[PDB]
C-alpha cells in the first residue's frame, strides 16, 4: 500500500466572494495509483469549517461552498481547509494539504454617523476657514467599501459651510452675519465608494449651526 499524497501542502489563495450562493472553489488530487482498495481514494473536509459552510465531494475532489449556503466576510474573512485523502487498505492510509479560502468584500453594510446629530455654537463674525465640527463615521465592510466620502446635501443657503470630502471637517466657507441667517439646518451625508456607484450606501443626519450674537 502507497499513500495517497498531495502535489502541494498548501494551495491558497482561492477568492470566494460573499453574498454568492453555492460556488465551486476548485478540484483537489491526490495520486495514488494502487489497485483495488489501496487505490480507492476518498476526500473529506477535516478542520477549518467551523459553521459547515464547505463540501469536498468524496470521489471527484471537487471543493465548493455548500448548495444554499452564502459566505459572509464580515463573521469570517478567511479560511484554512484541510483537506483529507484516505484510501481503503488496512490500514487506511492517508495525506492532508492546506486549502486558503479570502472571502472577498461586497458592499453590504450602510456607512453610519457616529457623532450626530450634532447642535455648534459659533460666533456671527467667526472668519472664513474657521473650524466648526469634525463629522465621524465607520464602515463595517473593507477596501474601496468602507472609503467614506463627506458633504453637506441641503440647508447651506449662500455657500456658507464647506465640509471636507476626505475628513469630514466641517469650516465657515463665507462671511456670516446672524441678523441675516441665525441659524443653519445642514443635513450632511456620508456615502461609501464602491467600485460600482450604482450600489453606494449612505447615511444622512442633521448638523445644526446655530449663530453668538456680535456688534454691528
Ligand atoms: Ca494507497
Ligand atoms: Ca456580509
Ligand atoms: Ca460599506
Ligand atoms: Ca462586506
Ligand atoms: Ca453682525
Ligand atoms: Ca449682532
Ligand atoms: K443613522
Amino acid at each position: 500500500d502507497n499513500v495517497p499524497t498531495f502535489p502541494r501542502d498548501y494551495e491558497g489563495p482561492f477568492d470566494v466572494t460573499e453574498g454568492q450562493p453555492g460556488p465551486r472553489v476548485w478540484t483537489f488530487l491526490a495520486h495514488d495509483r494502487d489497485s483495488g482498495p489501496n487505490g480507492q481514494v476518498e476526500y473529506s473536509v477535516v478542520d477549518g469549517d467551523p459553521l459547515g459552510e464547505f463540501v469536498i465531494s468524496p470521489v471527484e475532489g471537487v471543493l465548493r461552498v455548500r448548495k444554499d449556503v452564502e459566505l459572509d466576510r464580515e463573521t469570517i474573512a478567511f479560511y484554512n481547509l484541510t483537506i483529507c485523502a484516505r484510501d481503503r487498505g488496512v490500514p487506511p492510509l492517508s495525506s492532508t494539504m492546506l486549502v486558503g479560502i479570502r472571502v472577498l468584500d461586497i458592499n453590504d453594510n450602510d456607512p453610519v454617523l457616529l457623532n450626530l446629530p450634532m447642535n455648534v455654537t459659533i460666533s456671527e463674525n467667526s472668519p472664513v476657514s474657521s473650524f466648526v465640527a469634525h463629522v465621524l463615521a465607520s464602515d463595517a465592510d473593507s477596501g474601496c467599501n468602507a472609503l467614506l466620502t463627506f458633504n453637506i446635501t441641503a440647508g447651506n443657503r449662500e455657500r456658507a459651510f464647506f465640509i471636507n470630502a476626505t475628513t469630514g471637517i466641517v469650516t465657515v466657507n463665507r462671511p456670516l452675519d446672524r441678523e441675516r441667517i441665525p441659524e443653519y439646518r445642514l443635513t450632511v451625508s456620508v456615502k461609501d465608494n464602491p467600485e460600482n456607484p450604482r450600489i453606494a450606501r449612505k447615511d444622512f443626519d442633521l448638523l445644526l449651526v446655530s449663530l453668538a450674537d456680535e456688534n454691528d
